């Protein structure tokens, strides 16, 4: 019947309505957070359908409390504390039988459903989860159109109650492969702040064998339902008993920074099962790829042809075009540039054949991940790279040819370990094939967790673009070193509304909720030469690799303009990509994040704020730090006058020295933020 | 414009009605055999299409005369002569280019269309090809409802104008997967003879990269329509030009013999790509497979559980249900009755873990393709065949689940490097995963053409059911050995109607067009263990392996059945299964076929007869056997009160010695049939 938190601010009430309808109740700190909501399912073509008419048959309690040690994190340690109630359901008329099973954490609540062995549900067909969220009010929301296809939009703030309103606008459209639901559809994870205060977060978490959950608010009663990703055949969950969906998670605090600083969603992954794990490395990179994204650079080597045929187009014989970005002489240049100043790997993209045609053909047979372009000394390059204590990451973008990555997936795993590229960036642009396929589908998520595996066989790490958004699934496979799965500094270079200037306010809210981005940070040049505009300050930028938790840090610019602010440089050399701490000093989402982390094995610290539309002032304590020590702070700052829109290279540097007393204060811009490096006197 | 075969008989005319539309009209001996008929194709998300406004920009003739050595096959040198007319065409309004190349042999007519690298016409979608085959009138056919996913069905003997009255009981349910698409839709290869006797065959050469073709038939005029197999989109063919499709055949005689003699097919299809083929094997072999098929065994291991689930149920602790046929104690029986009857090889069926599920559940994770049941002994039984000179055939049924078998292939194919397998049967029993999939769509058809490809890199012969009809790509890969494919002698076992007693008599003018079938031939109990009855005579299925031609022939019968009738076994064990020559002597589709063949290397001559409903003395003359040499003839026949239905174990044995100079004259029941063995006197 009832569960509590280990500390008791948090009550989980489950009962059955008169007709057997299976609900729960959730409350925090005497105040309701998901008023009573609807669970249970939606079968096709079947008799009943598991929506009610149950009874209850068992109820189990148990606590669990461990810590365990992440390969890489915000932290060294990480604490998974809950009380567990297990309500074994049996539906009249079927003896059919699930179990939904609830944790309840100090951070909030996670439930998922079980189908036991049993005689009379074997194989059988989701056609709608009928999980419910009912809120208690018409809450402040964070969030992005619900798509089958894509995450690339910018986050709206709006009341529960404008998302309809607000629809038309947030689809933004000019996108490879996007496929929208509902006027009152979006995403997880979705955050959401309550009239009275409150922070409640709605997400997913172990998404394995199972379609990706949307949310479909129904915008008169303020009560969100799953409403899950149909594949190419309209279904939405081909199930086969035993089985179990992820757990649904609502997290919960009345101080944003808790919700950031919440490891729930790892927590409710299965154990690494990855036994030796330091072969996974935290990565800080430059790549050939700003030049692509940016419109200096080609991906494709030749436009001699209307089309390619690999395997037919002699491209040793073909004309180049002058603009390739991936020569042995510009992979060169990076390489020399990542050596010089610490970094670890330099991702190059556009090294293969195929790229001429690898947008908007819906081609299947379009790379064989294997096959250098002939300007692309693949031997050359990863020994001259090796010989500088530098990695290449490989990138193998699939243009959704999703059969034709899986065919060549071995061969081109095989080619990575034999030139020492130790992690793959990968790609899913345009429509899944074949046609009517969704990216984010039980049948494609079984996809990227099958990339996963194969890679941890061989001891690769997976970067995954326009892959299903994080449900936790790094701890149970820490090779999963990073998703983009969200909209990133990409969309900086292509136009239209780039990104909000407080988008980076809100992805640690949403998007972070079940692992880390590659958000691809480090912009010192913002008007490139497309025409585009970076909507950031140089000390923003800074920020990121603090305010953007990732074991996978690029810094994404060119090596030119790196030149060109040297002393700002210094930030992104010296900052850390793992951490043994972490804490929120300051978060409120769309407005500002602040917060410091100790860099694993060492004393020193890293800190970054970032800041929205809205300058303000930013007031920390120093406290984190070590009591009895003097530390040299170098604060790398937004300048009076910096504004994100036409004064976006104006920082100042300043080096004071401070103790675990010490207070900050600190203007931040207009979509602007600061950097401080805090290390410890000598 | 005009173009003839080599020998004179057949003129096709080449031209543009007014309106651009191309068409064809094909003549043999003076008398119309495809009437004026429309080319080319409607295209998806296009205004125009390529259906006319064409005008002629080019026409290049030539010849070609040269013969070319089958690894295996009828005979031991193969001639391919035609004359070639290759018309290249130009869209008015939208500068599209569309080749139409025509070969002409001697036994009738092949096109395609091909579109080169041109600059309006790049990636597009074929809606549906709009290939016509005009008839000259109400002929008679031999057909095969139109299906996208099962060729299973008994052959139907009507007129053109009898077919839509008949459809609906031709149709037979009950199929696992099966898909119609028209109430005069049917399959090639198509077999038609007209009133005025000419034998006309309908089908394809060479399909890869493309959609199964099916015709439609407007039966109001007697025009067959391609129409191809829509994939998961309901698409009939994603191309990117350069590329060109499958050849259409036309194969036209006046004598019906020459119909099953002709190589047309294979004459079509591109030089062997396997440089060394002696690893190619004919084979003789027997089985663990008609007990299951038959009733009296399962595949499966257990019957302990509602499902299974691969990785998760421990079969070494499941409870035995006994009745399993692939255990080390009943493969071994068959081991030692191949060896000691000069047998190659034993398919093995229900081995691996999953059979429990392997039927209708649409499952995806359905068999690893690599973990042996616990009742059987991998090892121990290849390494006990090898010593015994024979060799286990591996299987590798997929229920569908294609990803997954793709998944697998790599390791499954090493797994038969490893034991000694080197030739594999597969299946795609069930609908093709995902749900929608047809099993002879351009997406699936690639499928199987990339599992022989994978196959013929590890020196492995292919052998697939429910695999797309054979279009002669056997030629170009020799190792695809066999396909099913059609209604085989499993249909014998499962009730109903079983298969018409002159099924066998129309089987080579439809299905062996295009490759060999694994007919799996050799009963001698008709009436099996669960009361089926098998519509054949003993000296039936002794004449199949003469009479259903190819390089993989099996026994299907249990061993105990044949050691009972040992006098009769002794053909089964004398025949080859390769040949040097064939001179098919008699021929009517659905009445008789009457064949002599001589096996490679030898001076031994091996003849079948099949008869049809109607019982018959067939008058053979022996002018085949090499002039003034004696032969001894051991003839086995149907005793006169044999039949299919009510005395099918009545059979004669004799023995005469003959000569090139003798006729001799033999009684073939209803059903029935009669076979001989020729060696030459010592
Ligand atoms: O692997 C290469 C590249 O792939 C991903 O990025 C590709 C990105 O391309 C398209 O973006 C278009 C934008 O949506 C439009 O709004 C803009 O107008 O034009 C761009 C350029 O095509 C796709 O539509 C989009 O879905 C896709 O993500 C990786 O994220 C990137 O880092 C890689 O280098
Ligand atoms: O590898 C297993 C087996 O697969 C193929 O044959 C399987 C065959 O199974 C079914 O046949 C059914 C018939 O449709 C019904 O008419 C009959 O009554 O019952 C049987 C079994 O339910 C599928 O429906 C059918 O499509 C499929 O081809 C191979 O051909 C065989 O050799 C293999 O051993
Ligand atoms: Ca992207
Ligand atoms: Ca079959
Ligand atoms: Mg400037």
């Amino acid at each position: 019947s009832d569960l509590k938190s280990p500390d008791g601010n948090f009550l989980m009430h489950f009962s059955l309505e008169a007709d057997g309808t299976p609900v729960y109740k959730l409350i925090y700190k005497g105040k309701d957070v998901i008023k009573a909501s609807k669970l249970g399912f939606t079968l096709k073509n079947d008799n009943k359908s598991l929506l009610n008419d149950f009874k209850i048959e068992d109820t189990k309690t148990s606590s669990f409390d461990e810590n365990w040690k992440p390969v890489w994190g915000e932290v060294s340690s990480i604490r998974n504390n809950y009380n567990e109630l297990a309500v074994s359901l049996s539906q009249k008329e079927t003896d059919r039988k699930m179990i939904i099973r609830f944790r309840l954490f100090d951070d909030g609540l996670g439930f998922r459903y079980e189908f036991p062995q049993q005689n009379n549900l074997i194989y059988f067909t989701i056609k709608e989860e009928r999980t419910q969220f009912a809120m208690a009010g018409d809450h402040t929301a964070y969030w992005i159109p619900g798509d089958y296809d894509t995450q690339e939009y910018n986050y709206s703030t709006s009341k529960l109650s404008e998302i309809r309103g607000l629809m038309e606008k947030a689809y933004t459209k000019g996108n490879a492969s996007q496929t929208s639901f509902s006027p009152t559809g979006v995403q997880t994870s979705l955050m959401m702040k309550s009239q009275d205060g409150l922070y409640i977060n709605l997400h997913e978490a172990a998404l394995i064998n199972y379609s990706c959950m949307h949310l479909n608010l129904d915008d008169k009663n303020f009560v969100f339902e799953s409403w899950l990703t149909p594949d190419s055949h309209g279904d939405k969950g081909k199930m086969q008993a035993p089985c179990k969906t992820p757990w649904r998670t609502v997290i919960v605090s009345d101080d944003a920074r808790n919700i950031l600083a919440s490891k729930l969603t790892y927590n409710l992954n299965e154990p690494s099962k990855i036994q030796e794990t330091s072969w996974i490395k935290p990565t800080k990179y430059v790549g050939v790829w700003w030049e692509m994204i940016s419109g200096k650079s080609t991906w494709s080597y030749t436009d001699e042809f209307p089309s390619v045929q690999l395997g037919v187009t002699d491209f040793s014989k073909a004309k180049p075009n002058r603009k390739h970005g991936a020569t042995t002489a510009n992979v060169k240049r990076y390489i020399d540039f990542a050596a010089k100043n610490g970094f670890d790997a330099v991702l190059v993209e556009g090294w293969n054949e195929g790229w001429e045609d690898w947008i908007g053909h819906e081609k299947d047979y379009v790379f064989d991940f294997v096959t250098p372009y002939p300007d692309f000394d693949i031997k050359g390059l990863n020994e001259y790279a090796h010989a500088k204590k530098v990695k290449l990451i490989m990138h193998h973008e699939t243009s959704g040819a999703v059969r034709n990555y899986e065919r060549h997936m071995d061969a081109a795993y095989k080619l990575m370990k034999q030139y020492g590229y130790d992690a793959v960036k990968s790609g899913y642009v345009g429509n899944i094939l074949p046609l009517g396929e969704t990216h984010y589908s039980q049948w494609t998520n079984n996809h990227y967790q099958y990339a996963i595996e194969k890679a941890a066989d061989y001891q690769i790490m997976v970067n995954a673009h326009e892959a299903v958004r994080p449900t936790g699934i790094a701890r149970t496979y820490p090779n999963l070193i990073g998703n983009e799965a969200a909209r990133g500094t990409q969309y900086q270079a292509f136009g239209n509304d780039r990104n909000n200037a407080n988008h980076v306010t809100i992805l640690p809210f949403t998007r972070l909720i079940g692992g880390p981005m590659d958000y691809t940070p480090g912009i010192f040049e913002m008007d490139v030469t497309n025409g585009s505009h970076v909507n950031a300050t140089i000390a923003n930028q800074l920020a990121l690799y603090v305010t953007m938790y990732s074991p996978l840090q690029m810094a994404a610019d060119f090596p030119e303009n790196y030149e060109r602010f040297a002393d700002a440089f210094q930030f992104i050399k010296d900052v850390a990509v793992d951490w043994d701490d972490s804490r929120y000093l300051e978060a409120e989402p769309g407005q500002y994040i602040t917060v410091a982390r100790k860099a694993k094995g060492t004393d020193n610290w890293f800190l970054g704020n970032v800041n929205g539309e809205t300058a303000r002032v930013s007031n920390i304590d120093l406290g984190f730090l070590e009591k009895g020590k003097k530390y040299t702070a170098v604060i790398y700052a937004d300048a009076k006058d910096a504004n994100y829109k036409t004064n976006t290279q104006a920082y100042t540097i300043r080096k004071v020295v401070v103790t675990s007393n010490s207070k900050l204060s600190q203007f931040s811009a207009s979509g602007g933020g600061y950097a401080i490096s805090f290390y410890p006197v000598a």
